[PDB]
This record gives structure tokens, sequence and C-alpha cells, in this order.
């Protein structure tokens, strides 16, 4: 029975609005309704992960297990093994999974961040899961953000703090966040970045709903906008909105939006918005093909209407040679050539490297860099020729060129990480001098760039 080289991920997310769920939810795991939607002739075709998000989640986790498996049974015949549950007072991750995948999946992670103090901490922030599926690293947060239309930047400030705290994935990897961690990251929510139109628009806003004309709505998406100007997920992927703003809805029908202040909304305006989302980042070069990405129409008991998003991603199997694991493959090697990393710091310690990679027995640290002065005011980081030949565990070219290699740069005063990023081995040749390049960011946001040319030598 051959290991896969794909695999199908479905993600969902639904603010409940602190309501059960109708009897039949099967639209949402079947990505029918509004936006680019799955064809139906797939429909008992199972994926091999299923990965649910909800927020104001009224449910234990017993009786939301229950809903959930006996809605995929329903639809595909499979009774679906649980990976993992997580919940932070009403913000709940599911993870389930093809009971083939039972023996892939390991190193199972699970974690939270409470977002906000005093006043602001008590019901938002992250849950997130964590595994290995085979050779592939995969990262999951489900994240209910601020509410409130004046409220981006505290949006992005609970952002980075979730990226920066949440503890998932592998220990060893200390300098490297969550959003340098996994093969495949997907974060996804009720982020709830609204439509920024005046309140007078709101009845023209509803009137462009209808027509199904989304485009000047989404001009004035404040996720969309703030990502345009790297405030926020910086590097992440988005598949296009095709689907109508899933808030803020009368419950019990999906004919209204309900908008205008009342004392329950605290005499705030919620405008029709995108507020529920799915964003991905995965490594370099690594298939990942969002195949639905839409809202159902058929889900009416929360103010809000459930997301869908699937993926085809990538895998790797878990490859054993007569070397590594274990030892070095010594046919194999990793050479930097004239490599130099540009930092935005004005701080004057020396710098070293550090590369981690599951190609590696163990991080390597590199020598201290030559500090210059770039003619714009930045600093330059040389490391020349001075960089230490990396020796993977396998030397097999089907093995090695689908590995990635992480880059820290660290103070050597501090050891801190001034910028992370990432290098994929997937190369054009071998025993060739290839350019190579990697933006540098530090809890998230940019710090540098880091480039220069790779020569990897394989078996082959
Ligand atoms: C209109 C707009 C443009 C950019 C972004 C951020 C982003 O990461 N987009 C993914 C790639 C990256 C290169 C351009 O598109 C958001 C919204």
């Amino acid at each position: 029975q051959p290991e896969p080289d794909m695999i199908t991920i479905f993600i969902g997310t639904w603010n409940m609005g602190n309501a059960p769920p109708p009897k039949k939810i099967t639209s949402w795991f079947l990505s029918k309704g509004q936006g680019k939607t799955r064809d139906d002739s797939a429909d008992y075709i199972p994926h091999d992960i299923y990965v649910i998000g909800t927020q104001e989640d009224p449910l234990s986790e017993k009786e939301w297990l229950e809903i959930l498996k006996h809605s995929l049974q329903e639809i595909t015949s499979v009774t679906f093994k649980t990976v993992a549950i997580h919940t932070l007072w009403n913000i709940r991750i599911v993870v389930l999974a093809k009971p083939e995948h039972e023996n892939r999946i390991s190193h199972i992670c699970t974690d939270n961040v409470k977002t906000g103090i005093a006043n602001t901490l008590g019901n938002k922030g992250a849950v997130g899961v964590s595994f290995m599926f085979n050779g592939t690293s995969l990262g999951f947060v489900n994240s209910h953000l601020t509410s409130g239309s004046e409220k981006k930047l505290r949006r992005n400030q609970n952002y980075m703090n979730i990226l920066r705290f949440l503890a998932l994935g592998d220990k060893k990897l200390s300098p490297f966040n969550i959003t340098h961690r996994f093969t495949h990251l997907f974060w996804f929510g009720d982020l709830n970045y609204r439509v920024d139109l005046p309140t007078w628009e709101a009845e023209t806003i509803i009137q462009k709903i209808k027509q199904q004309q989304y485009a000047d709505l989404l001009s004035h998406d404040q996720l969309l906008t703030e990502r345009r100007e790297q405030k926020v997920f910086l590097h992440f992927e988005e598949e296009e909105i095709t689907f109508a703003p899933t808030y803020r809805f009368e419950r019990l029908t999906r004919d209204k939006y309900a908008y205008t202040k009342q004392k329950a909304t605290g005499m705030k305006y919620n405008l029709p918005s995108w507020c529920d989302r799915v964003l991905w980042k995965s490594y370099p070069l690594v298939h990942v093909v969002c195949q639905s990405y839409g809202s159902t129409s058929d889900i009416m008991t929360s103010d809000h209407s459930p997301v869908f998003a699937t993926f085809e991603a990538g895998v790797t199997s878990q490859f054993v040679s007569k070397n590594g694991p274990g030892t070095v493959d010594s046919q194999g090697q990793i050479e930097f050539l004239r490599c130099y990393a540009t930092l935005k710091t004005k701080s004057q310690t020396k710098f070293y490297l550090e590369f981690h990679s599951s190609c590696l027995e163990s991080f390597v640290k590199s020598q201290e860099g030559e500090n210059e002065e770039g003619s714009e005011g930045e600093l330059v980081v040389k490391f020349g020729e001075t960089l230490p030949k990396l020796k993977p565990i396998i030397s097999d070219p089907e093995y090695l060129l689908d590995q990635h290699i992480l880059i820290s740069i660290k103070s050597s005063d501090s050891d801190e990480s001034y910028g992370e990023g990432c290098i994929a081995l997937r190369l054009e040749a071998t025993e060739t001098q290839l350019p190579i390049y990697t933006p540098l960011t530090h809890h998230g946001e940019l710090t540098g760039h880091f480039q220069g040319e790779i020569k990897l030598q394989t078996s082959q």
C-alpha cells in the first residue's frame, strides 16, 4: 500500500453565535454554497484530514465531536479518527483523519494563546494543533480576534501575539515561530476584519451584495488592505473571495444582514463583512493548491455563515536509507557561496547564522559574519565563502531535493534572533552554483533579507 505524495485537507471556520447547530451541516464539509465550490462528482471522496475551527461554540467537546463524526460518516461512509481537540473558552479546534492515516500521524501538539490585558483578556485568542504526517509537518491555527470596525490595529496586535506565543511543532526549532515551523501552516477563524465604508453606505453595500458585485467592497476589506500594506499576515496566501460577506446575518434566514446599532451590539454598527477567513503559508516550492473557498447558504443558526476551504498539499514519505537516519551520508553536501544578510537593525553587534533542518542530525552554527555599512543606511553582514558545509543524513536526490533549510541570523552579544527565513533545496540543478533568497522576519515582521548562492551534491 504506497505512501501518498498528495493529500487533501478540509479547513472549516464557523462562529456559531453561541447557538446549537441545525440538524444537517453536511453542506459545510461538501464545500457547497457560494464562492469557489466543490464539484458534485467528488461528494463521496473523503478528504484525508478535516480541521474544524469554531468560535462562540456553546457545545461540549463530546457533543461537537458526535455531530462532526456523524456528519462525515453520512457523507463518506467512513468513520473518522480524532487526531486532536483543543478548546480555549468558546474557541475550539477539532482535527479528524481517515483511519488509514492513524499510523502516518505523530508528534501531535496543541496549544492556545489568550490575547489582550485586563478588560480585553477573557474571551479572544487562538487554539492550534500541529502534527507530522509522514515526513511533512502540518500546523493549524483557529483564532477569534478582537471585534469592531475601528479595531483593525488591535486585530493586528492579536495576530502578532498569537504567532509569537503559540507553542506548536518542533521545540528544537527554538529561533522559529509557527510561521516557520511547518511545511504547511493554515490560519483561519473569525479574524473580525471589516469592510471599511461609511455607516451611511449600509444599504448601498447590501444592494451590491444582492447583485453579487463584491469588487468595491473587497477593495475596502481591512484584511486585504492591511495585508497589502504588510501590517499583518506577511507571506501568507488567501484564495480570491467570490462569496458574499459572512457576517452579520439575522438568524434563521440568509435574506437579511443585521447591521444597525443595538444595545446588544454595544451600539456599534456591523456593516456586512468577511469576518471568517482561511489563509495559509507553505514552504517555498511545496505543492499547495486551494480547490474550494466559500460559504454555506443553508446553515442559519448563527449570525455568521460557515466558511470552507480545501487544499491539495504535497507530502513526503518517512525516508530510510542504509546510512541516515542515525548517521550522515558522505555522498551528500550543501554549500553556501557569496552569502550576505541585509538587516533593518540600527544595532552593531556581530551576527552568526544557525541552519536548522530535519535533513541534518542537529542544527549548525556559523562563524560570525563581517559587518559593512550599506549605501542606503542598512546593515550588510557578509559570510563570503566562510559558511560551514552542511552534511545531510540522506544523499538520495528523491529525498534531499524535497527538503528545506531554516536560517536564523543571531546576535553574538545576546544570541537573540534578528531574522528567520527558509530556503528550498528544490533546485534547477545539482553540483551547480545557483542563486538563493529568503526574506527574513522576526515576530512575523520584515527585518531583512538573506541571499547568496547554493551548491547541492546528491548521490546522483
Ligand atoms: C491586493 C493584495 C496584494 C497583496 C497582498 C498580500 C500577499 O501576500 N499576496 C500574495 C502575493 C504576494 C505577491 C502578490 O500577491 C494582499 C492583497
